[PDB]
């Protein structure tokens, strides 16, 4: 059972034979490395008194993807000042209030807050919207907008669901099948989106007219993973289309970066909602393709395991969420490796930093049992 009934996290770490203290250690640091002035590996810079943001350092831009990351992990490392800047940062200069996306975040901004599209991208929403229902839950809504955090999340899910009603808009959710979108006005999907344990906490915490179509997409995903998954190597594309089959149109039909987050978002729902043998067995698949692979030759793999001449752009985040996994495996013939090799590994400095440091982040928060359900 998982620890939304027990209340009870894992510390893998622990379990798998690391002191108490050297996690402590290890958590704390690596949250160090990347919140503070540590400019080898940082990814998050103060801009005045009340903003801040995480940089996606491979493009120079600001993503949704990382202000939405990074205002859950400040959540749940009980930093409200962090949380308050990130968030402010985003209403301010991501957030819509014109055009065909009004309501949703542009999902790529400058540093200096310019909004270079006014597109979305769902993976960042459905971030923020948990985030913010966890920041409510820890610290309690702020008196002023955009403090008003459970309301925020509440309004920004209502037009996940609903936009096009009275409007051009479009859903970020098809509501047909209860599948997350890739974008809006698209009908394909992204494995990695997928976050049925974040849904089932929407079915008890959003707008009360939608708590059952939350129930239903928990549900959707869950089944949705199991037809995405490569069914001997267990790796998932990085889009797909709804009948599971990569979308490789522009060349994402393959193991790559997005698909990186599929085992730790496996791991991190065994965690919380509990074990499935599913889960246990697709983690083993995953585990059981890189036992024999040097993380320096990691590369792009067909999802039936082809490799690509292409390195693995992010090798290090990869380590970190075939980690995570373990938490869906916990006794799996090669969770005790893949944590080891994850401790093993530091944080990434240079420019490609970013996508593997988040990851990073969240593999360590989980697999010391830090990565929790804030409950009102
Ligand atoms: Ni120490």
């Amino acid at each position: 059972e998982g620890a939304f009934y027990t209340r009870e996290y894992r510390n893998l770490f622990k379990e798998f034979g690391y002191s108490e203290a050297e996690i402590q250690e290890r958590v704390k640091d690596t949250w160090e490395q990347l919140f503070g002035d540590n400019p080898e590996t940082k990814i998050y810079y103060e801009v005045g008194d009340d903003l801040g943001y995480l940089l996606d350092t491979g493009n120079l831009d600001v993503r949704t993807e990382g202000m939405s990351y990074g205002m859950m992990m400040a959540v749940q490392m009980d930093r409200k000042d962090i949380f308050d800047r990130i968030w402010n940062w985003t209403m301010k200069n991501m957030y819509m209030t014109e055009g065909v996306h009004a309501g949703y975040f542009a999902w790529s901004c400058q540093p200096d807050g310019t909004k270079n599209s006014w597109g979305p991208a769902p993976d960042g929403e459905e971030y923020f919207a948990l985030a913010l229902f966890f920041a409510s839950h820890r610290w309690g809504d702020g008196d002023e907008q955009p403090f008003n955090y459970s309301e925020q999340a509440r309004k920004l899910l209502h037009t996940c669901v609903h936009n096009g009603e009275g409007g051009p808009g479009h859903p970020m959710w098809n509501r047909d099948n209860k599948l997350i979108k890739f974008i809006p006005e698209v009908e394909f999907s992204d494995p990695s989106y997928h976050l049925p344990h974040f849904y089932e906490l929407f079915s008890l915490w959003a707008n009360e007219e939608d708590r059952v179509f939350w129930k239903e997409a928990a549900e959707a995903s869950r089944e949705y993973l199991k037809i995405a998954c490569h069914p001997e190597t267990g790796l998932a594309p990085e889009y797909a289309y709804y009948d599971g089959t990569p979308n490789d149109e522009k060349g994402y039909g393959h193991f790559f970066s997005c698909s990186y987050r599929v085992a730790a978002n496996i791991g991190l729902d065994a965690e919380w909602f509990g074990g499935s043998e599913w889960s246990a067995e697709e983690i083993n698949k995953i585990q059981a393709f890189f036992a024999d692979k040097e993380p320096e030759d990691y590369r792009r793999y067909k999802i039936d395991g082809e490799p690509f001449e292409e390195k693995s752009l992010h090798p290090v985040g990869l380590i970190a969420t075939n980690a995570m996994g373990s938490l869906a495996s916990v006794d799996g013939p090669y969770a005790k490796a893949n944590v080891d090799l994850f401790w093993n590994t530091p944080v990434r400095t240079g420019n490609r930093r970013y996508y593997d440091n988040c990851l990073y982040l969240f593999a360590m928060l989980a697999l010391s049992g830090n990565f929790k359900i804030w409950f009102p």
